[PDB]
């Protein structure tokens, strides 16, 4: 009565101890390319029991999906990028700013592949992005003290082929390629405590996943809506709308054989518009080859991993999200950089004391 | 009874002829540096009744909102920064990046300020945006025309005192400096068939908009979050609380004071975090000294300006959105393009030929 | 550019004039007699393109959506319920007292079904709702002219099969027996223009069903929740979850035989939890035995019924609804009403004029 | 870490365990006469300290809610109604029926006032809402045990001033007259371990709130929409919409008025149309005359009433809500009471046995 109520059908993030034994994948994006309120472009969130948190992809919009985890910012300082596109990575920057005026005291640390030549690979991308947003990082940096608005970047040979990219405190991840748009993609697993979760990213179905994704608890991958939905949506002529379900990407039907192939605890199908008349004929395509337990991602999808069971709930989160503060630090600032104002520009103020009189007064008390 | 429902109590997108002598105004990001579901960073999407649209700052999350206006890509093109934050312009990768998936024939073309030097303007921070996602360009240029991967960057005087910074089919942009994190920021003001539009972007109280947004149908102006509010939500030191409503942004008595000296026909108040325990105080901040309308901006608010009216009012958009297809032709893929494959994942590809062979006969026919 | 959107891919009501061979169904609740904000219980709303409109149930909750669809209530006074459980008619009560403060000016048609007797029937139901109501119905009419809170009801006979209960302006609805909970259930037809919408309220599979709403352009039928799901969500017993699907309620394979007889333009699933992990297997449940154009409903799902197609999308509406108005002229109340004031209760009035003396002066100018 | 983050921003209910020397007050309705998805028709839920449960109003649309906050239905057995409006009390069906097919064991208790003479009190109201329902109650009560079916009323004098009505486990309500569209409408006040609640219930300014309500922990009180807002959003003429905040119902003005008087911890405003262009004015209503703490209510705001503070927040809670199991009985059948089928429906079930076979089968193994 004035108790908790246990084993909640809900996830309400924030509410829940992990357990020593346990994971927690959170999809904060399962998108396109195309921004829609109801799907952030591809972003998951992981929470091992043993306290380390990952990030694998931070698209286009995730951002406010992950903020609405009450998670403070210090502990998402890890993030692998399964590729370069706008669609996997372009919510690093939201990561790195809205982070750090969080309360963020470390550095970001980003893994993420090579590609064909230095431009084409995720040191190259990050350095630049750096510079893009040079004038953010320097007007900050003047009273913030620098050290968490660093990236430190861990490009990986994009070609490896299950090589370990990352092993610390008991957790591997491995990687392997990806066939999508170019030469750089890539796909991760995690491995952690006899557990193992597969982030397949974006790919054209592949000799390397159905191999390497072998018996997971939960494993990821693409799959594409329909032929006949790219003819309906995009207007496509039948031949395109054809090549993009055999040649560009994963179909449902062929994300169906791979999990047949890799044998899962728990499937996971994302990277789709999940509508009311898109769903279905996709969930068929996948049955037609796949009878194991299958999720049907979407923004908040959660899976808890334990011994017993891959349980999926939904997360009911906060859409008035705020930072929430972490046992971190004040950090000691930087009375060595150079100020970016002119006197030109201070010389602007307004008198706004007579105005701002009343509420000064009381507040002082 | 089978007639359509006129002067609607909410905006439906798309639903609506914008008349000649008539602007609307969509707050498609209304927000703070930390990410929210409820409330994208600052973007602006203004439409003019001679056909011209314009966005005015394209915040971390905005895209999500101006995507639900079903707007083809082509008809956005044009894009005005206030200032180089993540949270005035960390998406206009999402509207470069999907606007060319969508079908934008056109480069997209940016104003936005210069800086003290070089690498504190418009002109570097773009250029090396491009730069960062040279992965994503580079590869769908392989498959889609480049012309409309272009961004033509239009780097103005963030100095000038009220100069015109576009004039083009009988509409002027004019800027002048704000006093935000160091030199750069500016003011706009839309100038088109006897109407004025201003938006503040991001500032401490200053002398130069209240001269220059004189007379102005809308005046946006940033108004932050009370001290008190800033101790209960942060937990700041009651000095760091005041100094952020007296030093490094507009205190709601200040935007009141503002908006007093400017007698707009309409003001709008943005950039706090819109909730049912915030909203009230800073109302009452502002109404101390400003008695004129006033909208307390929230993400998908619109204004209407007519010779009549300045109508607020609620949009009600997909969250399921989809791009909408514009006028434009079919542009040809440059084939004078090397693949960014190389022969090594491209032996990758599984046979999935069975697993796809029902649904693949089916569909040809 | 300047111009509308045509053929929107979400409806926004209040926005699309409908065509005089059209058809336009609005599914107002699909849910359970459990409450739920993403499903009201059992509401359709039918408008046909000659200017006729009507309601097929209208169950605890709906009205919230049908008020969100910009109707006005003098188009919507003929409700006909297919039974007499709270989750069928409940919100009839508040169509009424809603319907009446906002302008309702002729009284409310309904037409239900009797029962095995007199206690049984919505005769008896709708005289003895007036009653429990009947200090909201006394206390309103001193005010508003007591017509438009009349409810004339229609009583047909619920033993008769495939018999007309209303023909009028080109438009037929029959009723045929339901087997659900207790004699009185029925299912309708409405037959218009050569359009036949077939409204199956609540049944155990019956023989009748598959009879009368054969060639029906739009099919809609009771379709329950898997026995593996009662069991998860419910705690139930094995073989009680069995006697729900095979006795209680009609099954997801057993509507897949149904619809497999009817042979319908577009068959609609209704009267489950439409979750992200209760849909898939309900759909393949269907999927066994129909094959044919199936829409798995949830609240605002849309169907534009026309000689060419039946196109299924989702309607997107004000969650901050108001009363709209319609063009129907002022109505006189009485002079031969009793207040329902004693003169004890009216001498417990507050003087209040200097509280109210600021806007009070300001307003009557 | 692997903590739980306590003292959180958003109530998500279900996951706080109420203190032995705490109230909690969730707002499950704050609307009006017109449905809203946004807002339930008034409803008021207090859980207190000892465990007991209240529902103050039950308005339609208020269930929605109410379920949304995951209490077994066995808690959830004694309603107080203030008046008899159908948007005070149009649910109580809803939590009748709903109820007791999810395992409620007792019967429903409803306190409502008495009015004028018999047909106008909550004895006469209840008995006919009974009848009214008589199929639903009838057919149930054939496959669920008949008693939690009961509606066992206690009808008290509306005249009486601040009179005890409930008294029970330290528990006392005390009643008083409002001034409400006739005779019989009254205000609860609540008092437990020296906190004292106070329900408005709908009334005119009268001169036995202020007296009855002084020193209220929480005082929750009408608080209509502007007169100007009644003029744009109702097309009311000049002097009608005069008489409505003066007459009718109370005023932002006389709301302060009466707050100023009652001077409690924490005022409560509801029963307008809590909306982005009509709050701000209310706020500056009841701020001419009242500056103590004010909760501008919508749905599903909460007050946590401790020793220390009365503090706001916003419930987060499942719009996909489900009927969480109390430690309640399964409470068994009666084969006494007569089956409510005549053969002639039952002669009518369809054959579907080979339909249902496949699944029937993989179920029982
Ligand atoms: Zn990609
Ligand atoms: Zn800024
Ligand atoms: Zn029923
Ligand atoms: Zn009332």
């Amino acid at each position: 009565s004035t108790g908790i109520a246990p084993k909640r059908y809900v996830y309400y993030p924030g509410s829940e101890e992990l357990g020593p034994d346990e994971i927690r994948v959170i999809a904060c994006g399962t998108g396109m390319p195309t921004a829609r309120r109801a799907q952030a472009a591809a972003a998951w969130v992981v929470e091992l029991g043993n306290g380390d948190k990952f990030i694998v992809d931070i698209g286009s919009g995730s951002m406010a999906n992950i903020q609405s985890l009450m998670i403070p910012a210090n502990y998402l300082t890890k993030i692998f990028l399964t590729h370069l596109h706008t669609d996997a990575w372009g919510d690093l920057v939201s990561m790195w700013a809205g982070g750090w005026t969080a309360g963020r005291t470390d550095p970001l640390e980003v893994w993420g592949p090579s590609g064909s030549r230095e431009d084409m690979g995720t040191k190259y991308a990050v350095e630049h992005m750096l510079k893009a947003y040079n004038w953010d990082y320097m007007t900050r940096a003047v009273t913030i003290n620098p050290r968490p608005g660093d990236i430190n970047v861990h490009e990986f040979d994009y070609r490896a082929l299950n090589e370990v990219v990352y092993q610390e405190n008991g957790v591997t991840f491995r990687s392997w390629p990806c066939i999508h748009a170019g030469d750089g993609p890539v796909s991760f697993a995690l491995e952690w405590n006899g557990y193992k979760v597969v982030f397949g990213g974006d790919t054209a179905p592949n000799i390397w996943y159905p191999e390497y994704a072998k018996g997971a608890d939960l494993a990821i991958h693409e799959c594409w809506m329909t032929s006949d939905q790219m003819m309906t949506k995009y207007n496509q002529p039948a031949q395109l709308a054809l090549r993009i379900n055999l040649d560009f990407h994963t179909s449902a039907q062929s994300f169906g054989q791979i999990m047949n192939m890799v044998q899962p605890r728990h499937a996971v199908a994302y990277h789709f518009f999940n509508d009311d008349d898109t769903r279905y004929d996709i969930y068929t395509g996948v049955r037609e080859n796949y009878a194991g337990p299958l999720s049907m991602a979407t923004d908040m999808m959660v899976w808890n991993i334990t011994r017993d069971a891959v349980t999926e709930r939904m997360a009911v989160s906060p859409d008035h999200a705020w930072d929430v503060a972490g046992p971190s630090e004040d950090l000691a600032p930087d009375r060595n950089r150079a100020s970016e104002y002119t006197q030109y520009i201070l010389d602007g103020r307004l008198n706004v004391d007579e105005a701002n009189a009343h509420w000064k007064q009381e507040f002082m008390g």
